[PDB]
């Protein structure tokens, strides 16, 4: 059983950022995942993870502005190589971060990305998804491909893209679409962005390809308000546990 968390930690919001970074690390410590996929990370935040979550090796998708990051549990996940695929037409520094690792006796290709945000950038977001899905298919058959990140997908844009390739599955859909963790971005239960209206979306998703391995559980994390009266982020974390068939 391997476990991981994907989480957009809202590094772009400056308010209570130090205290919220404490909240994220507190959360990570409780679940102690093998891998962590992060989005909207910024340099000072990165420096903080380096000394507060020192049990993880940190691979960042950039070193300026904001970027993604993949954290690997020292002693359980071994780093092999990394690759950063650019999005030529991104206007928000977005890209595809790939890290090859060994976890147990199995080879994995770990992928994360923060696809273009907002509704008006649907077109570019779809082109970026095609790139990602395409990259998942190129990996050798020997390795297991796991993608987890902030996709910003909505209004069923997955169809325009052409649908998932026949060998790739959405973890949430695979488990039968559990309602308790359907929405990872909810302004009705989350007040960080100060929004009077109620919006619920499944922006954060997990794609994988095999029936070598299958998902076992999916849960939301970071549900506890902090002292400052705000959540660690406007996004909920997403904790997934995949099992391996032997
Ligand atoms: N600049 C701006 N104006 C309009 N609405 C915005 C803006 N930035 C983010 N958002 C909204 C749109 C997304 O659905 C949500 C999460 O973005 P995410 O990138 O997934 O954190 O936040
Ligand atoms: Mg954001």
């Amino acid at each position: 059983t391997i476990s991981f968390i994907t989480w957009n930690i809202d590094g772009l919001d400056g308010c209570n950022l130090p205290e919220r970074a404490r909240g994220v690390c507190s959360c990570l410590a409780l679940y102690s995942p093998d891998v962590v996929f992060l989005q909207e990370v910024i340099p000072p935040y990165c420096a903080y993870l380096k000394k507060r979550a020192a049990s993880y090796t940190i691979i960042t998708g950039n070193e300026e502005g904001y970027f993604t990051a993949i954290l690997l549990k020292k002693g359980r996940v071994k780093f092999k190589s990394q690759e950063i695929i650019p999005f030529p037409n991104t206007k928000m520094m977005r890209n595809l971060l790939c890290v090859n690792v060994s976890l147990g006796g199995n080879e994995f290709c770990l992928m994360t990305s923060h696809l273009e945000s907002t509704r008006e950038h649907s077109a570019e977001r779809i082109r970026q998804l095609k790139t990602v899905l395409g990259k998942m298919q190129e990996a050798p058959d020997s390795t297991t491909v796991i993608f987890a990140g902030d996709t910003n997908l909505r209004d069923q844009e997955v169809i325009k893209c052409g649908g998932l390739p026949d060998n790739v599955f959405d973890a949430w859909e695979f488990l039968g679409k559990p309602k308790h963790c359907q929405y990872t971005w909810d302004t009705k239960a989350n007040n960080n962005l100060r929004i009077p209206a109620a919006y619920k979306h499944r922006f954060d998703r997990i794609f994988f390809r095999a029936g070598h391995l299958i998902p076992q559980s999916l849960d939301l994390v970071g549900l506890e308000k902090l002292d400052c009266g705000r959540f660690p982020s406007d996004h909920w974390g997403l904790l997934c546990t995949l099992n391996v068939v032997l």
